[PDB]
């Protein structure tokens, strides 16, 4: 799949980082169940940031990236 048993970015919510710039950027919501746009800071951040529709889509929603369920 997407590997991604770590921090996934399709678990993880989005972030804006520490600046007060304002960047628009793509990242998914799980409680949305999709992908939205959102005003990022340019500056460090974690993977829930995305460049585009496309690229937040293949972070989620598409098959479950095989998470450690019980």
């Amino acid at each position: 799949e997407a590997e991604a048993e770590f921090t996934d970015a399709c678990v993880l919510p989005a972030v804006q980082g520490p600046c007060r710039g304002w960047e628009p950027r793509w990242a998914y919501s799980p409680l949305l169940q999709q992908c939205h746009p959102f005003v990022y800071g340019g500056c460090e951040g974690n993977g829930n940031n995305f460049h585009s529709r496309e690229s937040c889509e293949d972070a989620c929603p598409v098959v479950d990236h095989h998470h450690h369920h019980h």
